[PDB]
């Protein structure tokens, strides 16, 4: 229906509706990105042209997964889809997929710049992360790689959780992920929030490991070696015997680690940075914590519609994944 124009960008021919003006390259894995001006909405937007979206079953399923996820995320603190389009007029000529979202200019690293933030500022940032995480977790989604480069912040200081980094590490990963534990709790993301929050308060990386083993060494020095109740839950005979062969490190007193911080911030960090994932605070519980008193609104922390992820178990042909992807493009409804 819209009128499309062609322009060579990022060494390929882009073909976009005329509403998207002044395409300029932003960078080029999954695809190449341009910034543009959406004349229909007056928004600066980023347009991603997926690369080789249906070259293989793996590519095709990944394309479907990404479009399904972006179409489902409708929350102020999560990246959302402004538009998705293809120049194709039919399924038969469907080969290219373009995704459109708000143009973001800064991630959390750009806002922090290795500085201590004010406590009020930390409250506001962590509150928004937890608000978005409550939504994501309510859809039975685990982020699994939350970190400052995956958190965008606009000029109003509204934060959005991304599943990508902007155009130009393991320091924020939960310990069970670095041990390939599987059976991951949604609180692997809460661990990451604790690492981020600590960094916002101190201006320093909490666990700046040099490699995988160093990362775990640094974690255990803060939170201690596994206690008795955690050791009961370790089925791996190899993990058990190695853990008990280590000298016991006590859990440090967080009040004497984050000296000068808000005692409520310290209490919340103590509830996020627990080795046992079953004992970590959830996102919804964290939002009710006294630390966020000035921002918490129990009636404006919404949850997601149910999210059907049954396609993850399916082994389909390329043309089937492509057809399901085409259905999702055709059915897309722009947000208000
Ligand atoms: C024109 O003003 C700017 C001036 C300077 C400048 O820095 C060079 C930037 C860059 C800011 C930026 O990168 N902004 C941005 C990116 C995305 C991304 S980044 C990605 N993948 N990662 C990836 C891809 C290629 C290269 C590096 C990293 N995907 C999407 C994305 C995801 C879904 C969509 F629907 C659309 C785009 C989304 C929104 N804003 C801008
Ligand atoms: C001059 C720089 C680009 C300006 C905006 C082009 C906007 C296209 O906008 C679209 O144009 C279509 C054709 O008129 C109309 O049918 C649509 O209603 C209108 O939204
Ligand atoms: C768009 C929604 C962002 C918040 C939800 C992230 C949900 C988990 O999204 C993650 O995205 C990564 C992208 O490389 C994938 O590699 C991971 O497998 C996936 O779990
Ligand atoms: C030296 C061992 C260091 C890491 C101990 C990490 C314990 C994380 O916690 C564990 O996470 C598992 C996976 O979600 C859950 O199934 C367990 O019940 C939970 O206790």
């Amino acid at each position: 229906r819209p009128t499309f124009y062609r322009q060579e960008l990022n060494k390929t021919i882009w073909e976009v509706p005329e509403r998207y003006q002044n395409l300029s390259p932003v960078g080029s894995a999954y695809g190449s990105v341009c910034a543009a001006f959406d004349t229909k909405t007056g928004l600066r937007v980023a347009v991603k042209k997926l690369s080789r979206p249906f070259q293989s079953i793996i590519h095709a399923k990944r394309t479907y997964r990404e479009l399904r996820l972006l179409k489902h995320m409708k929350h102020e603190n999560v990246i959302g889809l402004l538009d998705v389009f293809t120049p194709a007029r039919s399924l038969e000529e469907f080969n290219d997929v373009y995704l459109v979202t708000h143009l973001m200019g800064a991630d959390l690293n750009n806002i922090v710049k290795c500085q201590k933030l004010t406590d009020d500022h930390v409250q506001f940032l962590i509150y928004q992360i937890l608000r978005g995480l409550k939504y994501i977790h309510s859809a039975d989604i685990i982020h699994r790689d939350l970190k400052p480069s995956n958190l965008a912040v606009n000029e109003d200081c509204e934060l959005k959780i991304l599943d990508f980094g902007l155009a130009r590490t393991r320091w924020y990963r939960a310990p069970e992920i670095m041990l390939n534990w599987m059976h991951y709790n949604q609180t692997v993301d809460i661990w990451s929030v604790g690492c981020i929050m600590a960094e916002l308060l101190t201006g320093r990386t909490l666990f700046p490991g040099t490699d995988h083993i160093d990362q775990l060494k640094l974690i255990l020095r803060l939170v201690g070696t596994p206690g008795a109740e955690l050791l009961k839950k370790i089925s791996s005979e190899s993990a058990r015997n190695y853990i008990q062969s280590l000298t016991q490190m006590p859990k440090m007193n967080f009040a004497n680690v984050f000296i000068g911080a808000n005692p409520l911030a310290v209490d919340l960090l103590e509830k996020m940075l627990v080795l046992d994932s079953d004992k970590r605070i959830t996102a919804a519980q964290a939002l009710a914590h006294a630390y966020f008193a000035q921002y918490h609104d129990p009636d404006d922390e919404p949850v997601a519609d149910p999210y059907d992820q049954s396609f993850e178990s399916r082994d389909l042909l390329i043309d089937e994944w492509k057809s399901l992807t085409y259905d999702e493009v055709i059915s897309f409804v722009p947000p208000p």
